[PDB]
């Protein structure tokens, strides 16, 4: 590709209740689950460095770990929240 | 043993008093207690550097003092928290 290309995302959510609804204020909460998976290079790294074949990171959002990092994540927000 | 093995883990749980019921939101809640036993041999120590027979370690949970030790440790979560 003479050009760049945009990274491919792929995305799911599931719904499992609806706990609540607020007929005066026009809103409603929702329990669930979402997931997201995409494929960059430059995220790689060399398995003789840390003798281990998975990288991970816990209680942290995608910009939190983007900022230290110091490369371009997919963060996302939800428009209504 | 040739092949490595779990380090196993004894957990106990005691139920206080059941303080509420949510009918139309589908919850409760509750008070207890939680306790855990494991063995490592990686957290010994030397009395003789320190003095005493037991260290300790307050107001933390099991996540933190890991990060601060650099150590694997049996982390937990409620599931429907």
């Amino acid at each position: 590709s003479v050009f760049l290309e945009s990274d491919l995302v792929t995305v799911g959510l599931a719904v499992d209740q609806i706990v609540g609804v607020d007929q005066r204020s026009e809103n409603f909460s929702v329990v669930g689950t979402l997931k997201l998976s995409w494929h960059d290079p430059k995220l790689g790294f060399s398995p003789d460095q840390c003798g281990c074949t998975v990288k991970s990171f816990e209680d942290a959002s995608i910009r939190a770990v983007a900022g230290e990092i110091n490369l371009p994540l997919p963060s996302f927000s939800f428009y209504n929240q």
